[PDB]
């Protein structure tokens, strides 16, 4: 048993693991260490996080010790992720700063052991550790319904011997988040033909709208599915192509679960019509699931876009 830094990797807040979100919808995750009350002797203390293809890095958030802040350019310095660095986050906790922030520490009690730094609900002087908020998004690249992962290395030197000698902690357990989709085929009433030109808004359980963004946008680039001209700020509407087909790429389901977690509820407002067939007078209900736009998203890499679509049906004049 050693002092020596254990770490843990948290989403949405302290203590969860896994979180659903719609593409574009900003989040945090939670970098976490023990910190050894001897840090002051640490001659390296670099975090570096690799995030997945499908994750878009937005900024790092208030860095804390117990009640404790630390200061960007003072105690630390990030270099942020890019197409150059393969989306890679960095952060260099400065080694002439170490005795400084070892100071912070006094008075506080350190959380020590693996298990209750995976199980930290809040970061308080009694029972204190490095937090590090990382602000996050989804993005067009995620597999629908497919657990994204997030983890980070840290390599700390904790021996004073002039020698650049740095061991690796790592975390044990992963955090995740998901999004879905959901496929759709307009009809009429028999199901014999497929029907182009129907528009929907789409709407939460609770009938508001959902609305676009630049991400969600990002990741619903056919135009024959989109009613209209989609920008930022307005409602998504959608619209059935000429073979009745139309999907939604992008939305939250398994909001506080795992990704094989509770599917979520959302309404299509028919707001338009195919020629000659009615607006009917009741929404439209649909869930979206792990499985509801791939089959097997487990499996895959990219989108296979083949669970059976929703059929809608529209009645004639
Ligand atoms: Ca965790
Ligand atoms: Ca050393």
């Amino acid at each position: 048993v050693t002092d020596e830094p254990k770490t843990d990797k948290d989403v949405k807040k302290l203590g969860q693991d896994d979180a659903g979100y719609t593409i574009g919808e900003e989040f945090k995750w939670f970098l976490k260490s023990t910190i050894p009350a001897n840090l002051g002797d640490y001659e390296k203390f670099e975090i570096t996080d690799k995030f997945a293809d499908g994750l878009t890095y937005k900024s790092v958030g208030k860095i804390k010790i117990g009640s404790k802040t630390l200061n960007r350019d003072e105690h630390y310095t990030i270099d942020e992720p890019t197409v150059d660095n393969q989306n890679t986050l960095k952060i260099t906790f400065k080694p002439e700063k170490f005795k400084e922030i070892a100071e912070l520490l006094k008075g506080m009690t350190l959380v020590k052991n693996q298990d209750a730094l995976d199980k930290a609900t809040a970061n308080t002087d009694d029972a204190a550790f490095l937090e590090i908020p990382v602000a996050s998004t989804i993005n067009e690249k995620a597999v629908l319904g497919k657990a994204i992962e997030n983890t980070f290395e840290l390599q700390y030197d904790h021996t004073p011997d002039k020698a650049d000698n740095p061991k690796p902690s790592n975390p044990p357990r992963k955090p995740e988040v998901h999004t879905g989709g959901k496929r759709f085929v307009k009809k009429d009433s028999t199901e014999t033909q497929t029907l182009g030109g129907a528009e929907f808004d789409l709407l939460a359980s609770d009938g508001t709208a959902v609305k676009w963004t630049d991400a969600l946008i990002k990741a619903n680039t056919n135009k024959n599915y989109i009613a209209g001209e989609a920008v930022t700020g307005q409602p998504i509407k959608l619209k059935s192509h000429t073979d009745g087909t139309f999907e939604i790429k992008g939305l939250a389901y398994a909001v506080d679960a795992n990704a094989e977690g509770t599917a979520v509820t959302y309404k299509l407002k028919e707001t338009k019509a195919p020629e000659g067939y009615v607006i009917p007078d009741k929404e439209i209900e649909f869930t979206v699931s792990q499985t509801s736009y791939n089959t097997k998203p487990t499996d895959i890499t990219v989108d296979s876009a083949d669970a059976t679509p929703d059929t809608i049906k529209n009645n004639k004049r």
